[PDB]
């Protein structure tokens, strides 16, 4: 099963300008749900405006929701930003109280 | 021991007009503690106001304190959000420096 | 190898008015690249303003970064802030395609 039937949260650091294309992306892989911070950041003193994005997953393969993030967040510039995939042990729907992977 | 002995991440989207019944029933389960983010979001393409909360956890139950918020944030529409738990491996406060679970 | 070999996520609550000196902290024990976030919270009802200062490590161990934060956020009054340490499974740099520990 996917993400070895587990749950994993997908953080994306990216451009601003590119949150739209990301959302796209992400409706047209099968995984839709995002909730986006607002950031400011620095890689390798000002930090610039930045967009976190976070994708919670459980069905869509973690690596394919990732690629889908790169692909559209991609430029090719210093400042592209980077994605993580942290684990998750368990999600709770608010509106049902449903748990589980199935609880997305 | 609760949770395992260890630390765990509750994180939970919320609509914002719930963050002041949630922060009460955190403090009624006796877990006050918590982070608050501004952030913006879709379920299953324009996003919408959502609260991030987190709550860093270790002597109160991460199911416990996510059922708090879970019941708190409740009103039975879509757009009602979602709680996830996520491992912590350490934690250090930084007034004392004291770090592992006993730091909170 | 540092982090066992790993990927992990230091995220700091502190003070705004202590975010100039973990900057240069941080440059200083060579791990310059991080995510700051605005958010509220309090700690053991209204909300403070804080700092959320993410940074996600490899090459360099956690918990010298994590000191090298709490050192610089440092004031000995209640509200100073907590260091938390998350694991990280994978890591993509977006401008190339680089995955793993390697990506940072
Ligand atoms: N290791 C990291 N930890 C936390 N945030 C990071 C890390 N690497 C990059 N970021 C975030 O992603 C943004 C863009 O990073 P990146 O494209 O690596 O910058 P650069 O190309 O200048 O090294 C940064 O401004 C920061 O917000
Ligand atoms: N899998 C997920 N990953 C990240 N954020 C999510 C996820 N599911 C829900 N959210 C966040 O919680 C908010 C409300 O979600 P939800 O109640 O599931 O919406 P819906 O009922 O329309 O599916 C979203 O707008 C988003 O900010
Ligand atoms: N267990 C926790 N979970 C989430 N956020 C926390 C936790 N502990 C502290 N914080 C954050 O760090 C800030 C300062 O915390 P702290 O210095 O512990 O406050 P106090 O000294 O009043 O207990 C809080 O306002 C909150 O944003």
């Amino acid at each position: 099963l996917p993400n070895d039937g587990g749950i994993k949260l997908v953080m994306a650091i990216i451009r601003p300008d590119k949150l739209a294309d990301v959302k796209t992306a992400l409706a047209e892989v099968g995984a839709p749900s995002l909730t986006v911070t607002n950031v400011s950041g620095r890689g390798s003193v000002d930090l610039h405006q930045k967009v976190k994005v976070e994708c919670v997953v459980a069905d869509t393969p973690a690596e394919d929701v990732a690629d889908a993030i790169a692909d559209a967040a991609h430029t090719g510039e210093k400042g592209d930003g980077k994605i993580f995939i942290l684990p998750v042990e368990n999600a709770i729907q608010v509106r049902t109280g449903k748990t589980g992977r199935d609880a997305v």
